[PDB]
């Protein structure tokens, strides 16, 4: 029966409740109880606060009217007010102190995930204070998790006026009986109740969630930690930059602040960063998630030399030039990680900081040819298999769904054997035709990769492996240098190709290197342990990248 | 004969010359003359400075080696060094002090404009200092004005090695005889000369430009102020955001820093901001030049209600949401200006600051209908002509080139009569078939607008005029508010439709309003006086928008 849940902002989705700062101010200042509450509601429906809440006047216009009420109220109470009493100072502090009530947001997220239509119904104001950005960010973060945000100052109505409730129902396209409404004010629940909808008087979160759990019949409390926010492709801002006549790079962009350029590995896409994009943006950064050359919506020329690291890096510099960015933090994973280490080696001027997941920095060996080196490591046999043009393309392109379902797997799952691929004659020779779905990805997500790769296939992607000698020669030019800019190396315990031990000597070339290590994490680091990645990158960014 | 000009960086395109800080340090510190110069060049071709200049080692790795040389040199000279002598401090200061030599850049720009192939040839280093961003920005600004940038640390060669010169010529695809090379170091000119190319020993800029002027035969000195940098459509980063199922907004983006959203008027496009986009980005802002709904690459639905200000503004908020921006400075012109005033009135939380060119803020009159008001102003007759769907579309779409050539005109040019358009039966009834080309625009630029408008035509654009009553009603909801966020109103003296006097009472609703006024400027403010606009917006942004 229940199909929708409506949450109040102050006191329910955000705490401490701003309205609840009037009482704390009275006690702190030793003023008569409710004095500030009276002045706040002075005049009732005709009062300054109701005009403010309906959108008739702005908050800054209101502040002066509230001070006047505060004097009249004290006047009638025969009490003075502090020497530097200031309504603006009181509300600036109260508003900035208010934060998102996480467990309540989680319950909303869960209900929505199970079919519920969710909305926020709040009496609020048009904030023109010089500190307004604070509230804007709060609303923006919350706003994105609900189907509707109904603000009184926007619709010209205010709880408890029944009109706002009829509006609500109209917006919900639902009848009272199928709506739960939580608020921390009894008076605002009465109208909802009269209309016949379920109502919860929210005092303490746990108790409210218990009632909410009971009435909805869905487990909301004591529930496991959910995964971080992921993004929907069609809700992203999509950018395109032509760095050369036949080369255009695509990227997804989100957030403000220092620029953070994410570089995925093989054979992935910008979407591989779906878990950290919202998180890093929320943390105060401008994220640019790339579709590296050869992938997705980025150009994919056929020539092999078009994918040697020298060229790819140059293009990334041009990419920064075109976007008008003097610098950007470069964070890469797998082949992308190899690319950022070289961006730091050849263009320190352009890299604010560098971070790599799984991929270590190992200076080229002037004496041994790359191919000789590759043959010396059993697990790198598949790389030799990738050399001859067309062979790997055919196998990987035959059944796209199978390819990604076979590759994208957690360590405790049936991970692909990487031993005698050439001898075996293929990469999936010993794999089932219909691989099971990994715990790390949904059927829809796999199909996203499937569609992306239907455009250019694996030729451009595979070409990243066909410039060993060329990249080797270019790398030898930096053997005398050292990475001296902020750097972070993150190792993955269960990555059997890009093993942690492989990075044990990195400090010799990167003295100030900072580290990170993730337990029980496979090769697909971002998908495997998204919560751990975000925590590690954000902590590093705030200390070594933002300054 | 001459077809290319090559410029050195230090001492030629940038001053003061960083290398010239060694002498100033010796005198300041009362050290033996040339002591620092000796240590700087210690070891010659095998010295630390040459390795640094070829890319073998980074600047930070170099600093320690230069200090060692400084001690050995003083040792042999029997002289001590200050107590807190610091090579890093000396170069950090010297490098940040170095700036672009504008008149020299102007000469390069002029020569290039007249067919010359231009390039920068410089001995430089891989900067990994914590202050590296400074140099990166300098290079980026200069870099964009030349065909080639050849840095020694990038190509592994250094002047005076003749190999670098052969490389140069090879890059230029030209023979010595047709190349002019300016440098402030004789030794670096000798090789060029031996190869037979023209060379100029640059001491003082004026003298160098005189020789350069004489040898090229092109006026470079005492020349008029050039127009600010404009952008090439295909070199821009193009962004797309879906704010609704059938509505996707396109914008050009450039720069880092606070977000600045530019909103053009009727019937224009993002390109109308071509002169301020590079400038505002260069000034330290992240510019987002919109193609407003109905134009260019943005969606253009047919329905009239899709263009009422309420909807357009909502979409702009969603646009900010999708991009992950809590705020943005909104700067509009013409209809765009009308849009930002309303963004400030209904979404103060989202507007960091608001600025309008030509369009004043006039609160709706609750008693008079919009149409009544429009008929009361003779110059607004054309608006009545725009009402009936299809009529204006036919005239404006018949000959696109003529439409823009007829509209885009400076005040001293044949500006379109805006008196009895309806009576006249049209907007171009008294206009020539082949309008002359305005001084404000080239034939290519007109054709840019032509192509943009071939996609959707004038229906969506014109619909901006067909929501008078609707916008009026929505506006009446804000009659009790006031604009209290940072605001700037810029008036144009010769704009005969959006007249300056029209904004004379704005302070009644915007007390803290800041102003700007441009003399001898028509309606197309950005195109008309681009240099004045940039100066006014940048000055305001730095004082009221950046904080
Ligand atoms: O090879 C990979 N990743 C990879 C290879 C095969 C598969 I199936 C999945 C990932 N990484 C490279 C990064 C650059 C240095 C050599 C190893
Ligand atoms: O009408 C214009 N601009 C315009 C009109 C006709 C032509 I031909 C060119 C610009 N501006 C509007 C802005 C919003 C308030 C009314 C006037
Ligand atoms: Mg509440
Ligand atoms: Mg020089």
């Amino acid at each position: 029966t229940l199909r929708a849940a409506v949450f109040d902002l102050d006191g329910v989705l955000a705490l401490p409740a701003v309205f609840g700062v009037l009482g704390r101010t009275e006690e702190a200042l030793a003023l008569p109880r409710g004095l500030l509450n009276d002045a706040f509601q002075k005049g009732g429906p005709e009062g300054a606060t109701t005009r403010l809440m309906k959108g008739e006047i702005t908050l800054s216009q209101w502040i002066p009217l509230m001070e006047e009420n505060c004097r009249k109220c004290s006047e009638t109470a025969k009490v003075c007010l502090p020497k530097n009493f200031s309504i603006k100072e009181i509300f600036d502090k109260a508003i900035s102190a208010r934060k998102i009530n996480r467990p309540m947001l989680q319950a909303a997220l869960m209900l929505r995930k199970k079919g519920f239509t969710t909305a926020i119904l709040t009496n609020t104001w048009l904030d023109d204070r010089a500190e307004r950005d604070g509230l804007a960010q709060l609303m923006c973060e919350l706003k994105m998790h609900f189907d509707f945000l109904i603000e009184s100052c926007q619709v010209g109505m205010v709880k408890p006026e029944p009109q706002i409730y009829k509006f609500l129902l109209d917006t919900l396209k639902a009848s009272p009986s199928e709506v739960v409404f939580l608020d921390d004010i009894g008076a605002n629940l009465k109208p909802a109740r009269d209309l016949g909808m379920v109502t919860i008087l929210v005092q303490d979160t746990d108790t409210a969630l218990k009632e909410l759990e009971k009435v909805t019949g869905i487990q909301l409390l004591n529930t496991p930690a959910p995964l971080p926010t992921s993004c929907n492709p069609s809700d992203m801002s999509h950018g395109y930059v032509t760095v050369k006549p036949r080369v255009r790079l695509h990227f997804v962009e989100l957030g403000s602040g220092p620029a953070v350029c994410l570089c995925h590995g093989f054979p992935e896409s910008w979407y591989s960063w779906r878990y950290q994009i919202p998180a890093l943006a929320q943390a105060g950064y401008r994220v640019l998630a790339m579709d590296m050359k050869g992938y997705g919506e980025s150009s994919a020329p056929p020539e092999i030399e078009e994918y040697c690291m020298e060229v790819l890096c140059k293009e990334m510099v041009t990419f920064l030039d075109k976007l008008g960015l003097s610098q950007a933090v470069f964070i890469g994973h797998d082949w992308g990680g190899m690319l950022v280490w070289y961006m730091a080696l050849f263009y320190p001027e352009r890299v604010r900081a560098v971070a790599s997941l799984n991929t270590p920095f190992i200076p080229a060996n002037p004496n041994m040819s790359p191919l000789e080196s590759i043959k010396a490591n059993p697990v790198f046999d598949y790389q030799l298999y990738f050399q001859e043009p067309g062979v790997a393309e055919a196998e990987l392109e035959q059944n796209l769904s199978r390819t990604f379902k076979s590759l994208f797997r957690a360590s405790d799952e049936s991970v692909l054997s990487m031993h005698k691929v050439c001898e075996a004659g293929g990469l999936f020779v010993n794999s089932p035709e219909e691989p099971s779905l990994s715990r790390m990805v949904t059927e829809e997500e796999i199909q996203f990769y499937v569609q992306q790769f239907k455009k250019s296939g694996f030729r451009g992607p595979l070409n990243w492996y066909r410039n060993m000698e060329r990249n080797w020669k270019w790398a030898c030019k930096s053997l005398g240098r050292k990475i001296l800019i902020p750097a972070l190396m993150v190792t993955a315990e269960k990555d059997f190709v890009l093993v942690p031990q492989m990075s044990q000597h990195m400090e010799d070339w990167i003295p100030h290197l900072k580290r990170g290590h993730i337990e029980d994490c496979g090769h697909w680091t971002q998908m495997d342990k998204p919560t751990e990645v975000n925590q590690i990158l954000i902590k590093w960014l705030d200390s070594d990248a933002r300054n």
